[PDB]
């Protein structure tokens, strides 16, 4: 059905497909079982940043993660996506809880795409960024559980009255313009995301994680996704 | 119906619903009859270039239209759009041909908006640029006669295969994603746009113009707003 | 000898030299004596945020102040700058202490500048953000007793290693490049600067202030700037 | 003495240091002879457009050159800026001729530097624009043979008013402010560069060509560097 490509903040470690024995950062092509990841060194209740880039020339997607004061966590991964997503994408962040649970809470995003053709100066661009999120957010598609408003803020997985994160929840919010990856003269096309985020639980095992990722259009929430699939993967093929 | 905010690029002089005697660039609220015009010296079949700009502290809508070894010509008028339009909107380019007619061909259009709130660091933006124009631009919202890919540009109006441009026509392209022109704690919200055209005809009489716009973001084009409205009003009220 | 155009954060009351009672925001033309001033509700220890615009279709130069949580204070001006500065120009902040004292702290600044000329697709800009200052930053030109890198921070006057603010102090940074704002063939000249602030002091009567400015490429401290003068004026004429 | 990193664009083939038999485009650390080469279809009379991007996460530099309606050229080299460049340098152009020549002119130029720092939202900038050049260009420093506003362009090499080139010619321009590359904070570093360039020559042998390139803040041109050595290299070791 979908196609994915995500980076993903998992902060629950599944043994069982594939994932490392601690939080990680990764790339997901098309599958949850990441093709790339790096140990992440988690900071419950603190503010992070992610950062996403990739270009076509290098054909390289990839990702640092960071919280202040402290080293930072990077993973890289070799990728062609012109052979993996279609021209026209949308963009966005989705987010799950399981069993065990967190606050998946984003307070700023951004995201720069550029493509610049063989003609002298054909430069075709889209940039976007949020640093404050309003109840009614027009130009955000929000998906499952994800609400804005709230402090200014975007929540991706249900968090009641008194601050604390529900199980077994999922959400996704995408950038509502279609964006365009891939244009028949582009010399080279290229893009970079930057998200900050807040993950708190009041749990030692705080789950399931947050992913930047990258779609088709349509792309919807896959029946059951949530938990270990972070409402990207319909199973954990 | 519609809440219309334009720049309009007045080919032909309709000096019965108060056009002054010649082409000339206006600044119309909610009507066809401009608050505030400026004499607009118009090259057939030469690339001109039009800026818009507008800010929330001043409250002036100012737009400057030139053509290159040449002098330009400015227009500037006092409106607060709060006042007139929603929080969100869209923006556009229109145009339309009557009995006279030319090609409304627009080369590039380029758009930037800025909502600066009074917490530290909080901007929320949005930009886009299109230097080249695509068959299939899913970014886009084209209503009417408009058209894109035709040698990568975007023609608001009907031409024929002979590049010839045709009467009786109204086309108008919309960004997809609303922008968000007003929230709560902005302290100053501001925006500039900037397209390139190509008005061409036939003939000593060209019209009727092409209009920048902005709108409810529903918007669509009025029955019978052909030849002197633009594509933008039902009538000359 | 210098020709300066500041917007002026005014945190003390020199009602002898045209100051209104409280602590305002004014626009200087030329000399201390605002042209143009309004109330400003100064919070001490609190991290404030100005924004400065200016386009040459409007002549209006415009300055927002606001706190968190707080309503902004604006004031605007109607000038040419095309008739009061060269065309080569450097932009910086300046601030001073005199009897009465506190910290003038930088902790970002932002600039864009765009000449925009009659030639299609022809813009000229420059763009530069600070929200980090190192020990060493090479691109800053600083006057005075104005210091880098003291917590990343932009310290423009004397604080001792405790922290405290000292008197008779004064300080100024410029950005290292020349920033061009008018050219023949251009159709319009525009800029904005944003910079945040931290003003504490430990008195009931802090000064003097901090200053946004623009000045004749080799501006330096007019001798006895201190105090009143905010490090821009030789003398209160 | 200096420490230059080049995307040279080599129009003439000088085989016995190393370049390929055919124009070519080059990456040269410390050396003209350079690290990657590819075959570039160069055209003489016709205006390209180089875009050479890289970034500290990737650690490849990268460049594209295209003509309109042409395939494009791209070479890539895998090198650490970190261990070749100082942590502030300067940005440039440069060019020559020996016995064989071309006109070396420069119609744009964009510059893009990133520092991005684990703080969350701590990005500094720098960015610049011409796509006019003005006779007293105050922001670049031009050595040797290079002058502006000839046509609104940027003559790095001497062209006689006839608009002949001339041999034996060699010019650099370099942005007045200095680059901040690295900084112990940042998690990721990048830059992008493009220009857009006319090299004609009435020879059907033209030569050398035009390199942008980045160097220690207080480079200059050395001595002999005309012809093969771009004027960036003091000899073809
Ligand atoms: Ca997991
Ligand atoms: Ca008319
Ligand atoms: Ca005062
Ligand atoms: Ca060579
Ligand atoms: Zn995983
Ligand atoms: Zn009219
Ligand atoms: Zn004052
Ligand atoms: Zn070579």
């Amino acid at each position: 059905a979908d196609t994915i490509v995500a980076v993903e903040l998992d902060t629950y470690p599944n043994t069982d497909i594939g994932d490392p024995s601690y939080p990680h950062i990764g790339i997901d092509i098309k599958s949850v079982r990441s093709k790339k990841t790096a140990k992440w060194n988690m900071q419950n209740g603190k503010v992070g940043t992610a950062h996403i880039i990739y270009n076509s020339v290098d054909k390289r997607l990839s990702a640092v993660v960071s919280y202040p004061n402290a080293d930072s966590a990077t993973v890289s991964y070799d990728v062609d996506l012109d052979n993996v997503l279609p021209e026209w994408v949308r963009v966005g962040l989705s987010a799950s809880t399981g069993l065990y649970k967190e606050t998946n809470t984003i307070l700023s995003w951004s995201f720069t795409s550029k493509l610049k053709s063989n003609s002298t100066h054909e430069t075709n661009a889209l940039h976007f960024m949020f640093n404050q999120f309003s109840k009614d957010q027009k130009d955000l598609i929000l998906q499952g559980d994800a609400t804005t408003g709230t402090d200014g803020n975007l929540e991706l997985t249900r968090v009641s009255s008194n601050g604390s994160p529900q199980g077994s929840s999922v959400g996704r919010a995408l950038f509502y313009a279609p964006v365009h990856i891939w244009e028949s003269s582009a010399v080279v096309a290229s893009f970079e995301a930057t998200f900050t985020f807040l993950i708190k639980s009041p749990d030692s095992h705080p789950a399931d994680g947050i992913a930047f990722f990258i779609s088709n259009i349509d792309s919807s929430i896959p029946s059951g996704s949530t938990g270990r699939l972070l409402g990207l993967f319909p199973d954990a093929n």
